[PDB]
């Protein structure tokens, strides 16, 4: 293999304390705006939310904030609270093992251009050669452009791939689909289908599965 992609959120980060931190503000604004009480508030956005699954404006939180003529810019709630954003105890170890092995790495997301920011506010954003999102290419996963596109700028060929992600759909379907090898990352004892070439609790679990050989 010459190099390993990347989703964000669920694989290298998880941006739920923040989500836990705004959704308040978000009831209470919409309370304020439609004239409902806060719990109403609170079923109608999740129901939107819910209701747009597997839509392009799912994995975008401006297209929810415009939805409901809210003022507040997700980008805003980014550079205002960067520590809610976590990540993960094993993701940097296991970055500047690749980088050191001499594998190229690259973000494949689904997010909208904010996730670049996400990169850069958890200092995660200079391992990667290559960061794409869905603005990059106007396309989600599984979509195979958004990942043939990755892998053009990485200057790879997509048998010498890996794709890690939490989605079996996105990411583990995505990735198989256009011939690459795909891990999935599975944190919290989820049910896999047998559909991962290899599926693993933490991102450490690579060394063993690429071996120590460098390329």
């Amino acid at each position: 293999m010459k190099a390993v992609l990347f989703d964000i959120d669920g694989t290298i980060l998880t941006e739920e304390p923040l989500i836990m931190l705004f959704l308040p503000q978000v009831y209470d604004k919409l309370s304020r705006k439609l004239g409902i009480s806060k719990d109403e508030a609170r079923e109608r956005f999740l129901s939107e939310i819910l209701g747009r699954r597997d839509s392009y404006d799912w994995h975008d939180w401006n297209f929810f904030f415009k939805l409901f003529d809210l003022d507040l810019k997700y980008e805003e709630l980014l550079e205002r609270y960067p520590h809610k954003l976590q990540v993960y105890p094993d993701t940097i170890p296991t970055l500047e093992w690749l980088r050191d092995t001499g594998y190229k790495l690259g973000i494949v997301t689904s997010g909208p251009k904010y996730q670049r920011l996400k990169l850069k506010l958890t200092g995660l954003l200079d391992y990667f050669d290559v960061v794409i999102t869905r603005d990059d290419v106007n396309a989600i996963k599984p979509e195979p452009k958004i990942f043939l596109y990755t892998i053009e700028r990485l200057g790879v060929e997509p048998g010498e791939a890996v794709m890690v992600g939490d989605s079996l759909s996105q990411d583990v379907y995505g990735a198989k689909s256009v011939g690459m090898t795909a891990v999935w990352i599975n944190r919290n004892g989820d049910r896999g289908y047998n559909m991962a070439d290899y599926e693993i609790r933490t991102l450490y679990e690579l060394r063993k599965i690429l071996g120590g050989e460098r390329v």
